[PDB]
């Protein structure tokens, strides 16, 4: 838990950036469905971008507490922000981690220092979201080239990626053993963008249908063997979950702020409404339940920085927690601050709507008690 | 719970009239926030508009009950559109309650048949939300007239009532006793209109803040006597409670059927997910809830119709219950549809955005477990 | 809805008899774990032991609402003495609903008037508990008789039922078709007795371990044809359900009154704690959670008097919501008590002990999730 | 975090004695309703029974984290037990926080070594729970000796404790500054015992009534100044908070390690329930719930050995969330092993009961959420 000098000096830049920059633009970010242009090339000009990039490739190589410090901060002001972050280093794992030396070389140097190009990670589709396993990209092998056919949905920042992995069956019989993972450039031949769904809330952010119609990408462009590619998969996700664990937990505390505030400005009866009982009761629930989601995470964190096996345990345990206390907390901070929470102006119901995307992302809340459950049941 | 043959082919029509009518213009009325003019005036033509007008008047005069299945029919596609109905309803009570025979015979005549105008109920104040007592709206009445000078807040459908019922202090050292209720009509030379507030969800509904500027309105226009105003809104909020309550059981109800159908045609692991125990158990614990809800909600209104005086206990645990159960139950439906859930084209995003404001309006269901407790333990 | 003069005479009897007579006895009942022999012999005076016996058979032949309203009653002052009600009735009811004529005149016409002579229902097994096929008990058929080998566990009544319902398999490979039920007597040769386990809670009640050991009983006592056991469980299961439910409203609520009553006589900070705005709150919720419980167990019960298809799934409905409810505010009404409210002498602890019962019994409340999903799912 | 390897051998210890002596004896300490002697006479000869007794009066002084990671290990196996280690250091709290170098001295140095000598703390009066200001028990100054007349009620181990810290007003008028605490010595005259209580839980330890008729202390026996002893009982109360949550962690692991064991064993339907995917939903609840609750309290339990001002904020979160969980999770474990869950052989029933006083005691969660929620609103 003690953090170095350079964990703390950049979490105060964050910090500061934070409440500076990034949450007086929220509000505007939501209102109008904007790509935070500003907070992307503001990160990578001082080093915020690519946090786990690591530095033999000219990046910052902060660990996965590091990076789960930074969520939490950029979800208390804005959880479409937080969720670049989490995109870009989730869109960049499969290759840090599965791919061999000449290719990671080959497609991780350009996002050296205060480069703004973006990544995106493609495995989801509309026949297989929990079960992965259903995907039918397929990707066949035609003597140097793999050439890939299939659809992708949900994929955040998959139109503006300059880098995308892709995961594709290559041997469509050996199920969780016949899936490979590619990394696909921006402007390949028959890579197709389709529609930018229009979501809930986390409404800053791009959500991208990805069409492949016969795609050609050289065949050094695997990352890793052939039928490796679903153990990839699930060696990102262990590290997803914890990043939209501390972006959950960072959403519920900065809806908490703003009705703790509230309590203590807005009067009724006489008194301010923190004086009540019951607005005491409310606000000692929810932050017990956030600084419960805090140890949490952090501990899942630190559990990856480690390489210990049991972070696939604690990260599932964070993930569901965080995000149900983010529901549960941002639902009640709207009732805290009574109809002024009910108006868009007061960004507490926005909040309220980035929060229920975190229970479905990196693993449904209902997936990721499986994995929390068998990892204990059958240790 | 015997219903006449009136209620039932009402009530068939309604349904009939919420599927082909009213669910296909949901999306487009919260999309670009719109008043439900369409819904307006066929629920003019159709005598839905003025469920509670009596007949005296020209009005149905169907019974709380009525109106209560009939807003959990529209709830369950359109929570706008029933709470058009519910605001119309709770604009004219307290003239239908407190008002002289003159005063009723002079107001409400114009609602008889197929009128399209509308009405509403200003009391919430800046000031005063919970605490209704500290409104600062004022009248003094000079010569033949009162003078109105003050503010309103939240009032729906404020900005385009025909009929707006006013709460003011005439006696401001008598609290509970030194309120008013006035009759204020559109047109009237001092009431000016101000922001139609922009919210999380009911967009297609108007949200209006409303100013009392030296605004004169003849003596006749009292309801009731002096000093009386509060006693009168105390009594149409128990009957708004049963209307909100019964707009949650629709809502509820409208999200659960998204998701039921969902679990039959979704198929992941090569069957439909309702084969699967964990979405069975979610779909169990919702439609209880929404039953529970159902149940509480019809004794409430049966007390009500019966001038029941345990309807204020029945109608308080039916408003709290109802509108939980509709946030709780629009949020696992989110959650039952996936990455889908999250999507606006799909629906029930917006309920859970609707789902929030029950919890809130009518009183916040701190108020009504207060409502609850006291008269348990105060009885 | 409409209570008959007979019903609602029948139920001031019973609150009449609660009160004077059962409250008074219930801390002994569980303090010595005693069964209630004063009650089972005053309820046959009565005509309350056998609420379901026909009136061909010499009984009462009240409808399933009744006993519902009956059970709710006792369960407010003592969970063991209403479960001797649940017990005899559904020991009773096998045959009711699948004897011959022959069969009901010969066992059924002992219960007849003030009987005192005690049923049983014998299904489950160590190896059985909800997986209920996997019973391993053996009815073999020879010549005129059947001989039963095998054992079953938690029989309610088990050692001490004049006559006992066995199920067992006659053709064990046929499942859910091969299961036969039997009318066994007390003093047959090869019935064996175990153990009365010892149990948290319901201590004034038997719970018997039955061993079988080539038990020889006439083929006459048969059940119905060969392999429709199974459906003749399944039928009084859902009946089962909604007697449990209703002793679990009985139980929340008489947990309920004595918090109401501690919170009016309790004084701490000047004041009765009923004037504290967090333990109104408690209340509130509490009451609210019952009341929801008793309207639908209410409807269940009249919808299996209907002979309606539906009552399986608000029996099953009221089960889960009910018992979690007595869990609930049982666990709450200790709460209310403060540190009296864990002392014995006040009744509310053991309250809270019997309620956790009524999760497990008749199905645990897994299991009922699941008949409720699945009938909504798959209608 | 780091533990010192005499805090890593302490805890292997405990986990030992826990494991083979402490864990066997459970049931009948309860089924017997006990007092923990063995128990008691080990701890002694092992260092075990007095961890805050400073090294200057023959203690071993161990922080509160090594304690509250002792309780967590007790509390797993015999709540009863855990709790006469938190009476033996609760009641000597007071006299090493507050007293004089000579009072320190003069009673602390019996406790040395291998003594096993008892404490107690009495502070509760029948007519002061939560409002302990409300206490009536006076202490008038004659003298050289004081006079104490009163009584207390719910003293754990109060009548077999030789040194009882008693709370009383010196000066009625002054409120929260006009309470003292005494030294009161097993066979003072005027010391009188009354009943032990029968509790529903919690049996293996001793609730005892105390009464004061004219009792005479010698004014040495005084805790500091005169009107200090409120602040002293204060003070005590943030430690004693995380005392009863590291108990609480601890019966909610060991009914989760039950239940978790039952789930791996039990087959119903073909395989071990272990393989049903909602039991792995309950126990993946429960885990993260209880690793939860260990997080906030460990954390708690440093900022207390810091002297860091935030204990009192974090141990009433600890304090509310880890008893909240030892009774949600002892509740569902009962449940995972159904019907012989409810068996008292089973240990479960015991630990659920077990679990309902650490929501009451050292403060209920009503006053704990508000120590919680004022902290925050009024930092
Ligand atoms: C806005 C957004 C951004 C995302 N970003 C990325 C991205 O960048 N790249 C990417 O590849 N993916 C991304 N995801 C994918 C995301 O993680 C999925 O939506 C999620 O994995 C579930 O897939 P699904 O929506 O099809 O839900 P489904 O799998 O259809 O689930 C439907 C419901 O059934 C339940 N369910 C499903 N299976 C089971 C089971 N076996 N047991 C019990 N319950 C079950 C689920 O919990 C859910 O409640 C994103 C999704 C969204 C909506
Ligand atoms: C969209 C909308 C439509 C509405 N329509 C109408 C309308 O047509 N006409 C009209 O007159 N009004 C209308 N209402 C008013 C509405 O009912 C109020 O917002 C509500 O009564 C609470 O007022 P408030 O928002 O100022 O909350 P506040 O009173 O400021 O409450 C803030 C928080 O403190 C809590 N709280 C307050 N007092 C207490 C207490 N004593 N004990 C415990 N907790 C407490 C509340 O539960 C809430 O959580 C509407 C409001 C909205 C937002
Ligand atoms: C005091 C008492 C009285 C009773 N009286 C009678 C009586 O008079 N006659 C009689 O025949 N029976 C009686 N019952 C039996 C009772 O209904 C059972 O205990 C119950 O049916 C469950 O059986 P089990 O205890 O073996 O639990 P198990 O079936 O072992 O269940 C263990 C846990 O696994 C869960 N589980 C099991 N299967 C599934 C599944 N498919 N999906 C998800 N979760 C699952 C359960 O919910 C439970 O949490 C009584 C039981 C008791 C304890
Ligand atoms: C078995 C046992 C052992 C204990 N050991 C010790 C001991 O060794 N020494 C000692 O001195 N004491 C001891 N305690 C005392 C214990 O901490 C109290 O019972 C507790 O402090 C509450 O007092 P009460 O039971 O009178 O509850 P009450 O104060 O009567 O509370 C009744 C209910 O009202 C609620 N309530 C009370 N005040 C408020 C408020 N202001 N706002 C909202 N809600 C409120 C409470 O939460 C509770 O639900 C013990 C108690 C027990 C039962």
């Amino acid at each position: 838990k003690h953090l170095t000098e350079e964990q703390k000096l950049t979490l105060d830049m964050v910090r500061d950036v934070a409440t500076r920059e990034i949450a007086p633009r929220a509000l505007e970010l939501d209102e109008k469905s904007l790509f935070p242009e500003y907070a992307r090339d503001l990160f990578a000009k001082l080093g915020l971008l690519n946090p786990l990039l690591p530095a033999a490739y000219g990046g910052t190589e902060m660990g996965v507490l590091t990076l789960a410090l930074i969520l939490e901060e950029l979800g208390r002001v804005c959880a479409s922000t937080a969720l670049l972050l989490i995109a870009q280093t989730d869109g960049m794992l499969p290759i840090i981690h599965g791919g061999s030396p000449e290719l990671k070389e080959r497609y991780l140097r350009r996002f050296a220092g205060e480069s703004t190009l973006l990544t995106a990670l493609a495995a989801t589709e509309p026949a297989a979201g929990s079960d992965l396993l259903a995907m039918k990209t397929r990707a066949v092998r035609q003597g140097d080239k793999y050439v890939i056919n299939g659809q992708k949905c949900f994929i955040t920042n998959g139109s503006v990626a300059d880098v995308i992995v892709v995961y594709a069956y290559t041997d469509p019989e050996k199920g969780s053993k016949g899936i490979s993972a590619f990394v696909v450039e921006k402007g390949t031949p028959g890579l197709v963008y389709g529609r930018n769904e229009s979501k809930m809330g986390m409404r800053g952010s791009i959500n991208s249908e990805l069409f492949f119609e016969n795609m050609e990408v050289p065949a050094e462009n695997i990352i890793g063997a052939e039928g490796t590619g679903f153990a990839n998969l699930m060696q990102t996700l262990s590290t997803n979950r914890v990043f939209c664990a501390a972006q959950a937990v960072g959403i519920a505390q900065g809806a908490l702020d703003i009705a703790v505030r509230h309590t203590q400005d807005r009067v009724q009866f006489g008194k301010p409404i923190a004086h009540l009982a019951p607005v005491q009761f409310m606000v000692a629930d929810m932050a017990t339940a956030v600084e419960a989601s805090r140890l949490l995470t952090r501990k899942a964190a630190e559990l990856l920085d480690d390489g210990d096996k049991k972070a696939v345990l604690y990260g599932s345990m964070a993930k569901t927690m965080a995000s149900d206390t983010a529901m549960r907390v941002t639902t009640d901070a709207v009732q805290v601050l009574g109809g002024s929470g009910y108006m868009k102006e007061n960004g507490v119901e926005r909040m309220m709507r980035d929060a229920k995307l975190t229970q479905i992302y990196t693993g449904t809340n209902q997936i990721t008690r499986m994995v929390t459950g068998r990892a204990l049941l059958f240790p």
